[PDB]
This record gives C-alpha cells, sequence and structure tokens, in this order.
C-alpha cells in the first residue's frame, strides 16, 4: 500500500531537500531539524505568521498520502512549540502551485495540541507532486514544526513505467495532435511536467470527441494508464475518453464494463497537479487522448503513457 | 530606593562644593561646617535675615527625595541656634532657579525646634537638580545650619543612562524637529541642561500633535524613558506624546494601557527644573516628542533620551 514514509525521519530525504520561506535568525531552528522525532528542536521561521512555509522537494513526481506533524521543545529554553492547524500546497515544477483543497474551499488541516505526540493527516484524495509545503495558519506560543511525509512512487506498481513523454525517450515525431492553436507546433509542449506550457487544440473551446493527442510508442506495449496534466482563466481537460490500437489501422476505446460503451474517465482539478488514470492492461503501439469535457479556458493538456513492455507470445 | 544620603556627613560632598551667599565675619560657621552630625559650629551667614542660602553642588543631575537639618550649638559661648523654616530654591546650572512649591505657593519647610535634633522633610514630589539652596525663613536666637540631603542618580536604575543629549555623545546631526522658530537654528539648542535656550518650533504658540522633536539614536536602542525640560513669559511644554521606531519607517506612540490611545505624559512645571517620565523599555532607534500643551508663552524644550543597549537576540 501507499502510505511509507518518504524519508524525513531516515533522512531519505537529504537536508538540501528541505527548505524554507525563512528560519529563525539565531540559526537553532533551521528547516533542516523539521525531521520527525527529531532531537534538536525543529523548524520556525523569521517571524510568526500564516504566510511562512516549510518546504520538502521530494525530487521526482511520488504519491503524497497522509503527513504526520509534531511541534518542538526548545533545548535552549524547555519552552514548547507546536502548529496547530495548517494548509497544504504542492507543485509539480516549483512554479505553480495549488492550495489543496476540500470541495470549493482550502483544506484546513488540523495539527498538534502539545509539542511532543505525532498527529497524522490521510489526505481524502491521494496526490501526484514533487514539491510539498506545509503552511501554518495557527499556532501555540509560535510556529514549530517536525514533520513525516507518506506515499510512494507510481513505478512501485506492476507494470506503470513512464513510458517517455517525461523523461523524453518518446521523441518529438511520436507525438501528434488532431489540431494545434499555432502552427510549427513543438510536440513537446505536450510533455507531462517537463513541457512548461501544453497541447492546445486550434480552438482550445472545442466540440467532445473533435480533438486527440496522440502517442506511437514505437513498438506495442502493454499500457496499463496515464496521466494527464493541465497546461501553463487555467486550461485543463476535465472528462476524456482513450483509444487505442495495436496494428495502427484498428482502434478500440477503453470501455466501461458497467455502460457498455467508451469510459469517460476523469480530468483535472488544477492545471499543475496532475492525476493518474489506470485501467486493465491492454496491447498497444498507439494511444488516443480525446477530451470530452473542459476547465472555461478550454482544453489545455500534458501528458504521460504508463505501461511496460508487451509480449505477442501468450501460452496455449 | 531613592532616599540614600547625598554625602554631607559622609564627605563625598566635598568641602568646595560647599557655599553661602554669606558666612559670620569671624570665620568660625563657614559653609564647610554645615555637615549633619558635625562637631564645631555649623553654617551661619554675615547677617540674620532671610535673605541668605547655603548652596551645595550636586556637581552633576541627582534626584533630591529628602532634606534633614540641625542647628548648632556653639563651641566658644554653648548658645544654641537653629533654623524654624526653611524655602528651598533648585537649579540645574546655578543661573536658573526655582524656588520648590506645593500647590500654588511656596513651600515652606518647618525645620528644627532645638540646636541638637534632627528633623527631616521628605519632598511630597522627588526633584531633578543639581544646585540645592536652603533659604532660612525663621530661626531661634540666630540662624544655624546642619544639613543632609538625600537622594539618588538616575542612573542608578537599570537601562536608564543618559544617551547622549546632554554630553554631545549625540551629534548635531542626529538631532531634528518639526519646526524651527530661526532657520539656520543649531540642534544643540535641544540638548538637556547643556543647552541655554531651547527648541522653539516656527509659532511656539501651535498646534496639538503638529510639531516634534526626533533623536536619531544612530542604532537601535533600549529606550526606557525621556527626561524633559523648558527652555530658557516662560516656555515649556505641559503634554506631550512619545512615538519610537526601530527601523525608521514604521513608527509607534506609547499607548496609555488603561485608555488604549497614545499616552499623555505630564511636562513640566518650570522651564529650568526638568523631570524625568519612564515607560516600559522599547527598541528603538528614533524617537519623537509631540507636544500637545504648553505654558503660555508656547513650546520650549530641551531634552534627553533614557536607556542601554539593544540586542536583536530573543531567544527561543
Amino acid at each position: 500500500q501507499c502510505n511509507v514514509p518518504l524519508g524525513m525521519e531516515s533522512g531519505r530525504i537529504a537536508n538540501e531537500q528541505i527548505s524554507a520561506s525563512s528560519t529563525y535568525s539565531d540559526g537553532r531552528w533551521t528547516p533542516q531539524q523539521s525531521r520527525l522525532h527529531g532531537d534538536d528542536n525543529g523548524w520556525t521561521p523569521n517571524l510568526d505568521s500564516n504566510k511562512e512555509y516549510l518546504q520538502v522537494d521530494l525530487r521526482f513526481l511520488t504519491m503524497l498520502t497522509a503527513i504526520a506533524t509534531q511541534g518542538a521543545i526548545s533545548r535552549e529554553t524547555q519552552n514548547g512549540y507546536y502548529v496547530k492547524s495548517y494548509k497544504l500546497e504542492v507543485s509539480t515544477n516549483g512554479e505553480d502551485w495549488m492550495v489543496y483543497r476540500h470541495g470549493k474551499n482550502h483544506k484546513v488541516f488540523q495539527a498538534n495540541n502539545d509539542a511532543t505526540e505525532v498527529v497524522l493527516n490521510k489526505l481524502h484524495a491521494p496526490l501526484l507532486t514533487r514539491f510539498v509545503r506545509i503552511r501554518p495558519q495557527t499556532w501555540h506560543s509560535g510556529i514549530a514544526l517536525r514533520l513525516e511525509l507518506f506515499g510512494c512512487r507510481v513505478t512501485d506498481a506492476p507494470c506503470s513505467n513512464m513510458l517517455g513523454m517525461l523523461s523524453g525517450l518518446i521523441a518529438d515525431s511520436q507525438i501528434s495532435a488532431s489540431s494545434t492553436q499555432e502552427y510549427l507546433w513543438s510536440p513537446s509542449a505536450a510533455r507531462l511536467v517537463s513541457s512548461r506550457s501544453g497541447w492546445f487544440p486550434r480552438i482550445p473551446q472545442a466540440q467532445p470527441g473533435e480533438e486527440w493527442l496522440q502517442v506511437d510508442l514505437g513498438t506495442p506495449k502493454t499500457v496499463k494508464g496515464v496521466i494527464i496534466q493541465g497546461a501553463r482563466a487555467r486550461a485543463f481537460v476535465r472528462k476524456f475518453k482513450v483509444s487505442y490500437s495495436l496494428n495502427g489501422k484498428d482502434w478500440e476505446y477503453i470501455q466501461d464494463p458497467r455502460t457498455q460503451q467508451p469510459k469517460l474517465f476523469e480530468g483535472n482539478m488544477h492545471y499543475d497537479t496532475p492525476d493518474i488514470r489506470r485501467f486493465d492492461p491492454i496491447p498497444a503501439q498507439y494511444v488516443r487522448v480525446y477530451p470530452e469535457r473542459w476547465s472555461p479556458a478550454g482544453i489545455g493538456m500534458r501528458l504521460e503513457v504508463l505501461g511496460c513492455d508487451w509480449t505477442s507470445i501468450i501460452r496455449r
């Protein structure tokens, strides 16, 4: 299951992966002291306010499912400090941020009640991200924070490997679309995370079923899912269908077994925070994502395909 | 507490610090024989009248809180002499004098009833001064006086040091005002005690809250009070507010916690006799005194700031 400590306490998250908006000026409450069960104070900002944050760089896209926090007792004075509530803010690139929401509004996490006890919060909806910010909203005596993050990698699941949109392994020539906003479009614009724009059809406010992004994997693969992202009025896909082809001639949609019709996948709720959509493994060389509904600003999309190698050999 | 003998009996007040308007012509009743419990006569003037005085130079600004007197018995004749009542007159410079008052009128201190006993008078209101004159009003047989003075230094209190208006440590460039009566004004005019004039705004009969004197301490300091003085129709401030700034950008007034509004400090009742106004210690580099009420002759002011060094380090 996806609830493994990501490496604050263990040290797997190295000191340099931990930063903050600021730190207490005497240098005794650095971001690097924010490790859960740490024995030397904790992180404390320059000023106590709701505009400060602790930031963890997880290096690569990671599933985040839970957060645990403590306050800290001062080694110098024995005074206890703890955060009573915080907001969560995430990013795939460090520039584009999403404040975690519960329905319409920002989720306010209830945190500590003392300086020693661990308080764990499970996300009601797990989160694909790289950068994590904890932003204290209320505190006792002052802000002090020790932290653990919980989750897993996408590739922890079997046959899940990112097939090469993000990494560039899938070349520009292998990425194509029904139409593009600009002509002499660069196919790299459609790459999950690494792109700084996105694929936009000629009129992003387009017609359902008419537009598509196609990935040619170059050889047949076992395809088990996609990761969809919006684009940099924010543009993202809200609903989509997926079709696939082994031979480049015949296509099929992934079916909703319950409805006996092409499956309508849920898209994104934000332009940056991506969403994983898995499905029953299918042999395919070509995959198309067909946007059906989108945000008010129209279709904008970055994408990655998930799977592994295919075997045309099935035993008899 | 501020009731320590200032050095008449101990000899801390040296002979040269003691003088009088005159002395008995045979030289056997000199001002230097006016020390409490002295064993050789006492001070006696050339003529017995209410126009004579004994004068003590305390050298620097000193808190005076009590006076003790005796008469004296003649070593030569065994006749006893004592002062029955006296007035008190004080000065910061030896030129400008204030007769101590009780309400509207001069305070007449009741003194001795015999030649041997000590009679102590506590001032109903303690007094910041340098020069002290005892002026006998009534006497038995004749004027003879032995004396002790009681009080303390301002710097006996913690974090109280005069920050450099009086001494010149605070340079002319660090002293400024909202407006001045004369242009090409010398900032040194505003220095507590050492100035022989004072700060006057363009129209000393001015509008409340409109005028101010500013001291720039050159670095942030812990500020714990001011000493205000009038100027040389006598000009002095009667009521004032104090504002302060750490960063030279943001200002705050010292608040009256009872009223939740800027504190209205009591000013002077005389042009020369200064008054100490302490407050809760605050970090500041810049301090402004804003006159709100003043004597009929308008705003006139000399000033000193009180405090000590600041530490931007507060332990956590």
